[PDB]
């Protein structure tokens, strides 16, 4: 088998992109987030706390006749960024770009974070790293790609996100007409859970490769390029006027800059990421400092390769029982 799904940026800025899922019988279509850094299926239902929901569009396991509540489980989960939710758990069928699981683990929060009721258009996140981080309590539960992976043609995900435009997930397939060149496939590590990798290093704009290992995580879930304190300075000591700024939370540069590319490794391969991709706008309605797309990981614990990069590569996740990562130019 396999399916086929167009991802969409939920806003101007491609903070995040949403794909729409089938969930239960009839069909609830919910748009959930993809994100290769967790293992969560979590949706907003008729279980959430009423004053936590504001638009998103919420599962009813008590409308699916395929429904079954798994009895204990329960699930809490907190991400990088602080936010958090928190609920129970059921079994039903969930189809995305048709490609159908049966039984998969789709938990119904009870608890979501501001920051989730704040962003009326996503309706939950599907994970898409190892099952490992999987949350669910007392018996972990399987992602929807595991779930799916026996399945499918391939054991395979593919990762397409458009700038400023739609872009697709794959699922069992690699679609040779989506990417020029060929693809550049590199050793992964599932120690931590997620898609870690190393990149071989990094150029600005056209200057000379560094070369220098860069372990990180292949992030859909996350909109920024979070790397090295070095790289990050490297990278905005070329706009006239950047700096960081403690107040605003990172690099700002003026909007009036025209950003340089940053490239990075992969083997002997090369992603360039246009400067464009690096603007993330008015820090502010109105400002005219504007926030970086590449920012410091000094904070974080690891490197990640979020949707900035990404989108500049067609991404193949590749689950065989030695996964690795493809990339590939667009």
């Amino acid at each position: 088998s396999t399916g086929s799904a167009t991802t969409t940026p939920i806003d101007s800025l491609d903070d995040a992109y949403i794909t729409p899922v089938q969930i239960g019988t009839p069909a609830q279509t919910l748009n959930l987030d993809f994100d290769t850094g967790s293992s969560d299926l979590w949706v907003f239902s008729s279980e959430t706390t009423a004053s936590e929901v504001d638009g998103q569009t919420i599962y009813t396991p008590s409308k699916s006749t395929t429904a079954k509540l798994l009895s204990g489980a329960t699930w809490s989960i907190s991400y990088g960024d602080g936010s958090s939710s928190s609920g129970d758990v059921y079994t039903d069928t969930v189809s995305v770009g048709g490609l159908t699981v049966t039984g998969q683990a789709v938990e119904s929060a009870k608890k979501v974070s501001s920051s989730f009721t704040e962003d009326s258009t996503i309706d939950g996140l599907l994970g898409l790293a190892f099952s490992t981080l999987n949350t669910v309590s007392p018996t972990q539960q399987k992602t929807f790609f595991d779930n799916a992976k026996a399945s499918l043609d391939s054991p395979v995900f593919t990762a397409d996100l458009g700038y400023h435009a739609p872009g697709t997930y794959n699922f069992g397939f690699i679609d040779t007409t989506a990417y020029t060149g060929s693809i550049t496939y590199t050793a992964v590590s599932t120690k931590q859970g997620f898609w870690e990798w190393t990149s071989t290093g990094y150029a600005v704009g056209s200057g000379t490769f560094k070369s220098t290992s860069i372990d990180g995580i292949a992030d859909t879930g996350t909109t920024l390029l979070y790397l090295p304190a070095t790289v990050v300075s490297a990278y905005w000591a070329q706009v006239s006027g950047a700096k960081s700024s403690s107040s605003v939370g990172g690099y700002v540069f003026p909007c009036s800059a025209t950003l340089p590319s940053f490239t990075f490794g992969v083997g002997s391969a090369r992603i360039v990421i246009p400067g464009d991709y690096i603007d993330f706008g008015p820090i502010s309605t109105g400002s005219s400092s504007c926030f970086g797309g590449i920012q410091s990981s000094a904070g974080i614990g690891i490197n990640i390769f979020g949707d900035v990069a990404l989108k500049a590569a067609f991404v193949v996740f590749n689950g065989a029982t030695t996964p690795t990562l493809g990339f590939a130019s667009k």
